[PDB]
């Protein structure tokens, strides 16, 4: 028992982290097979922050201008190319520590672990969620760019995120491993609107089921609701509207606890309308939305 | 910017995890050099839960009765011994993935990462704190025993905790790597009092400084306090009394932000007496005490 914001064991990703340097700029790179993936802004200068012409900047760079170091061993760069907002540096050596891996583009509401890195070295790991507005609330300082988000299915690492930017609002933005930004964000030092952030309703409900499993049941009530009535409340409180797909994914948790999804929705409704009244749920005084239904089942069954 | 409950990259510990089986019972073991460390209750049966005589039980066991598997490779056991509540199985092969390591006994209030394991395999990593009452609020199911807590200073892993037990109250208890339990806990299926848990005051203050650095400054006020006045409030709210040693450790954070420790204590005083009034600090609606002053500086400076 006990519920925690648990991240994946980061070992498989640690063995992929390298340091990429181009000119005076240094960030992190991801070494899988004979390719090193990193944010394309590694080629920018102090002036090219406002409106960089990446195609024009990259033309001034040769394979020998990109310095890739894995710990203390230098990788020989034999090719370079730009794919959307990421650079792909072909190196002459396949990473011996390359795990089974996939490049996947997660949906808003899905969660992933981030292995924060500086100068190609791991500093820490934490669990994050891709917000509905496609930002992430991470912990990233200058030099952390290139750090990746991932998920693990037994032996396969699905890399979903690469860190690129911190918005003036203090939230984080980045790309999938094909260099496509999540959201409308651009890799330039310009003010960018991260739209209205909504609460991931299916995740809050999954976390309420995790709480019931662990003994925290004070919030359960004698009421039920409908999907239409619930969404009237979700709307008012900037929660994502619950769909039948969400209900279906919560099925295993409803089956495990014997509490119908619409009954759990009614508990969430009263929690939204009345608050916690100074109480806690799983050691939290707010409604947590960073555990997917999949995360709850994984943690409550011990999936390794 | 951004603050997260960040755990250490678990890679170095992953390479040490093995599965230990004795009879029908299976738990996790820790392989460093030619020794495998695991909880001594691996030798217990379904009846020997209430009052096991570990010395008598261990006498019935030979080296060949302890099965140690690292992934899928079987380790040959050449020695076995009991040190307090841990078993030390001498194996004929030194772990090739043994990192630089130390066995350290942490103080209450200190934090560490836990790499949760099942059948010798890593499931996830999370940051924890040793509560003042020597329990930990972890996430552990049956089979997780043997999972370890640790800290990392560049290349050296300091193993501080080994998971052994879950109290009837749902909190967790375990030992240091010499098999000495933290707290008064015994490795038997008996109701055990985990004393009154107090809030780690120096950690809440360190986290208030982390919040100020990241923009969350609403709680700062025009007041100051004294150590004696503050402790009158800490007492009432079951907070650890602040000492001059605590003030001294918060010095770097006070210096960084220019907010005196007693001024920050006065903010904490008003937060304790008035609550958050429905606001949040670093995305939390309660006062967080699982970040030491050391953790805050590490995260706010990017120590790898
Ligand atoms: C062009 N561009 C793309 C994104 C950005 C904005 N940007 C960031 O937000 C990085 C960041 C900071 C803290 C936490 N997370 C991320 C950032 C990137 C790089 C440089 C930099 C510095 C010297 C030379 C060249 N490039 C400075 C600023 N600018
Ligand atoms: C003797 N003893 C020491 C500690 C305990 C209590 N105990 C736990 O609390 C384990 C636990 C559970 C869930 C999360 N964290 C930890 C636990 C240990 C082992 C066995 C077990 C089962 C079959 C055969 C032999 N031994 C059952 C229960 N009992």
């Amino acid at each position: 028992s006990g519920f925690r914001k648990m991240a994946f064991p980061s070992g498989k990703v640690e063995g992929c982290m390298v340091q990429v340097t181009c000119g005076t700029t240094t960030l992190n790179g991801l070494w899988l097979d004979d390719v090193v993936y990193c944010p394309r802004h590694v080629i920018c200068t102090s002036e090219d922050m406002l409106n960089p012409n990446y195609e024009d900047l990259l033309i001034r760079k040769s394979n020998h201008n990109f310095l890739v170091q894995a710990g203390n061993v230098q990788l020989r760069v034999i090719g370079h190319s730009m794919q959307n907002c990421v650079l792909k540096l072909k190196v002459d050596t396949a990473n011996p520590k390359t795990p089974k891996y996939k490049f996947v583009r997660i949906q808003p509401g899905q969660t992933f672990s981030v292995l924060a890195c500086y100068n190609g070295s791991p500093s820490g790991v934490y669990q994050c969620a891709m917000r509905p507005n496609f930002t992430i609330k991470g912990s990233f300082l200058n030099g952390s760019c290139g750090s990746v988000g991932f998920n693990i299915d037994y032996d396969c690492v699905s890399f979903c995120y690469m860190h690129h930017m911190e918005l003036p609002t203090g939230v984080h933005a980045g790309t999938d491993l094909e260099g496509n930004f999540y959201g409308p964000f651009v890799d330039r030092q310009t003010a960018q609107a991260a739209g209205t952030d909504t609460t991931i309703t299916v995740n809050v409900l999954a976390w309420l089921y995790a709480a019931v499993i662990n003994g925290d049941r004070w919030f359960l009530n004698r009421f039920t609701t409908t999907l239409n009535d619930f969404n009237l409340v979700a709307m008012k409180y900037n929660y994502e509207p619950l769909t039948q797909d969400h209900v279906d994914i919560l099925g295993p948790l409803s089956a495990q606890t014997g509490i119908a999804v619409l009954d759990m929705c009614a508990s969430l409704k009263e929690l939204l309308q009345n608050g916690m009244n100074g109480r806690t749920i799983l050691g939290s005084a707010l409604l947590e939305d960073e555990f997917t239904p999949f995360d709850v089942v994984r943690q409550c069954s011990g999936v390794t």
